[PDB]
């Protein structure tokens, strides 16, 4: 048996899979060494799964997580999945499992828009070239954390409309207060950040939410896609905001000129087929 | 014999003053509640003032420092100072310095552009109107958190000119992955971003630049300034980035039909002469 687990930092999915049979598929918590230490990952991972995942016999365990970017970080991850499975584990970027899923041994783009957002050339074994993705903070462009930041901001400045601001108060039941508690008191403020995508995916009808939309995914492509040779090459989205936004994406993609066929909610679809080799 | 203390995130000033005659003058580490502990903040006061200050006998501490919004926040720098000092303490925000250092008794507007950004109507007496801050990730447009954030990104994505990227490695000897632990694992992660506004200072003669700077400064003005009556009232600003760049502030001003002629490096200056009857 193998096991595949791919985070994204909100969430992680695990499938215990045999050959390209799905066993078991389960949802943890998400998975980032820039905000969770050796400890709190193993915490993560032992509450997260049932007694079943470490019972039985695993060969190998490919882990795919956003944050495993140097030696160092990948190798938190990595020592951290073998002291529970006591099994070899191969801890890459989220973003091979993207260009894996989605491609398998063929060349073009992969992308990523959930909680971050990353972009890569993929050649069909390998990524060739990879604009960094940088966080929440230094990047993420187009990003649930990017589309959350630029709305709390306008929350707090009062420049996004009062019905908005209202539902949002009354959703999360906060304040002005809290909101600044919340992102720079309380740990994993990138998901907090990312998770006002899902808020803000049913007001699709205001001029102001399809301008949010927008204007950041148009930002994803001017800084990311276009540093590629996009016009040559086939381009395609994983990810929550992009399955979610999958018409204004489509959209943007018209606007730059690509044509914009595959958008995946999870890569995992794709890697059950790759590790089947 | 009386303290008055101005903090700003990154520096903290204190004033030894006798009604309007200077007797000394310090400068330590800058106090915000939001990323110092009660004990962080009071550690900071005890190992960072000279004997001079404790020795003395004090009337009244004054001290506005950033990050003191809530009553709650502002108790954290109270209890500090209480315990140093024995004196009571009158803790309040850096935009009240502000205002009070600027205007004195006056009407008008009074803005800080330094590590954070903030903006207020003082009518003489009190702040009649506030367009929240925000802090580093969420607000603070055209500060010098804004400035290093936008920069560092560009880094990151290679989108900023060599020259820079180059120079930027150099002066502090990391790699892309070290900068990414500088911003998102170690502490003060706004007094970095910010301190980059101190280096991109030297290449005010790259467009890049320029055009980085004039970005930021509009931003500030379309989010917070122009919420207010600003064409009939006096613009007032103050703070380390307002000073550096009071060319490129002067030219934002004209452009929106304001004339800024009043550009202070701190408020201290004003607060010295306010507190003296
Ligand atoms: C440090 C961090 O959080 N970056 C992650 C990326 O992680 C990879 C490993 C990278 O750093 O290149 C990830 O691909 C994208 C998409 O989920 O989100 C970003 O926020
Ligand atoms: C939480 C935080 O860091 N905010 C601060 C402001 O603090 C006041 C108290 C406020 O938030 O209203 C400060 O005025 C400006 C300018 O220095 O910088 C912001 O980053």
């Amino acid at each position: 048996a193998k096991l595949i687990a791919e985070s994204g930092s909100t969430k992680t999915e695990w499938s215990l899979v045999e050959g390209e049979h799905l066993i078991q598929r389960v949802f943890t918590e998400g998975l980032n060494p820039f905000f969770q230490t050796r400890r709190e990952i193993s915490r993560s991972i032992r509450l997260g799964l049932p007694d079943s995942f470490f019972k039985r016999k695993l060969e190998q365990v490919f882990f795919y997580g956003a944050g495993c970017t140097s030696a160092e970080k990948k190798s938190v991850v990595e020592a951290s999945l073998v002291a529970q499975f006591k099994t070899p584990a191969y801890v890459e970027s989220d973003l091979l499992a993207a260009a894996r899923g989605l491609f398998q041994h063929d060349s073009g783009i992969a992308c990523i828009l959930g909680t971050g957002s990353n972009s890569c050339f993929y050649d069909g074994h390998v990524i060739v070239k990879n604009v960094r993705a940088g966080g929440y903070i230094l990047g993420d462009e187009g990003s649930g954390a990017a589309l959350g930041k630029q709305f709390l901001s306008d929350v707090l400045k009062k420049l996004a409309p009062q019905v908005l601001i209202d539902d949002f108060f009354e959703k999360y039941d906060l304040t002005p207060h809290d909101v600044m508690d919340v992102v720079y008191n309380r740990p994993f403020p990138n998901r907090f950040l990312a998770e006002q995508s899902c808020f803000l995916a049913d007001y699709l009808r205001l001029d102001y939410v399809k301008g949010l939309l927008l204007s950041n995914l148009r930002s994803f492509f001017l800084r990311n896609v276009m540093q590629y040779d996009y016009l040559n090459y086939p381009i395609r989205f994983v990810g929550s905001v992009a399955y979610n936004y999958a018409d204004l994406l489509h959209q943007v993609g018209k606007e730059f000129g690509v044509e914009l066929s595959v958008v995946e909610e999870t890569p995992m679809g794709g890697l059950i087929k790759y590790h089947a080799f």
